[PDB]
């Protein structure tokens, strides 16, 4: 719907929380809740894309295309050598490739296609970034600002720098809007580059499950215990949604009626 823009060059903790609430406010389906939890809308909606513009300390920018139904990064842009440069993942083609390309790069302005030769799946990025897992790849507000300069406007960048760039951007924008916990981690360490602890990652790989448990779980009694992880790698066992509600920002779409309240 509307282009949300975050400035990682000149940002604070109270600039990130608004951008997140903006993200959350803009990504969420005005009519779909769950235990005081906004839930994302289903595939077919009025609007279907989010535009998030990131400003670098270097003042350069890099835009990002998010499906607002799920919040996966469909493609990112950057003005390079007097034209709109659109980057689309390789498993994205056809018409949704057009809607991604024609959105980031108006079909009336000079454009250059620079294909992403892989997908936006964590094991994938992890392997385009040289890691066996993303926790080896640091996060930070000034890590996203720096990453933006290495890329935006550059005629030549590597796949290593790119997927790592993609690891921190999909984690500091996409995962943090889905998770209050993740947004707090980045907010907690807003001055230091941090390795993401086990709960950041568990929650990442467990959104579909958590959103689903919270959905059909009356009175606050999830359907069956939920196995997660605390920050320290130990096992966490959720039973009631007001238990794992704090950490949740947005709920994935789950067809039907869940306790609105
Ligand atoms: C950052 O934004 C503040 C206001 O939020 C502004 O006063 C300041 O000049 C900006 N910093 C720059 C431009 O280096
Ligand atoms: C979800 O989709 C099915 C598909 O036919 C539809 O019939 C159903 O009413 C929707 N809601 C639920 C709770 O299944
Ligand atoms: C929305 O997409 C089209 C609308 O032209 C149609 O298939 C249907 O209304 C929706 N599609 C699905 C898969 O629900």
């Amino acid at each position: 719907i509307n282009t949300i823009t975050f400035d990682a060059g000149n940002a604070t903790i109270n600039k990130y929380a608004t951008f997140m609430e903006s993200l959350r406010n803009e990504a969420k389906d005005p009519s779909l809740k769950c235990y005081g939890i906004p839930m994302l809308p289903n595939t077919n909606s009025t609007i279907k894309y989010l535009l998030v513009k990131l400003q670098g300390a270097s003042l350069k920018t890099i835009t990002l295309m998010l499906r607002r139904n799920n919040l996966y990064v469909m493609g990112y842009s950057d003005p390079y050598d007097n034209k709109c440069r659109y980057h689309i993942f390789n498993d994205i083609k056809g018409t949704e490739y057009s809607d991604v390309e024609n959105t980031l790069c108006p079909s009336s302005n000079p454009r250059v296609a620079k294909p992403i030769n892989y997908n936006g799946l964590y094991p994938t990025l992890e392997k385009k970034a040289g890691v066996t897992s993303r926790n080896e790849v640091q996060l930070g507000i000034q890590i996203l600002s720096s990453d933006i300069g290495k890329i935006s406007g550059q005629g030549s960048f590597t796949e290593k720098i790119e997927a790592k760039f993609l690891l921190v951007a999909i984690q500091m924008v996409s995962e943090a809007a889905r998770f209050k916990y993740i947004e707090n981690q980045v907010k907690t360490n807003f001055n230091r580059d941090f390795s993401p602890n086990d709960k950041v990652l568990d929650l990442e790989e467990n959104w579909g499950k958590i959103s689903t448990a919270i959905h059909n779980s009356k009175n606050g009694a999830l359907p069956k215990p939920l196995e997660l992880k605390n920050a320290d790698g130990t096992k966490w066992i959720v039973l009631r949604v007001d238990e794992i509600k704090p950490d949740v920002g947005l709920l994935n779409y789950v067809n039907g009626t869940c306790q609105a309240t």
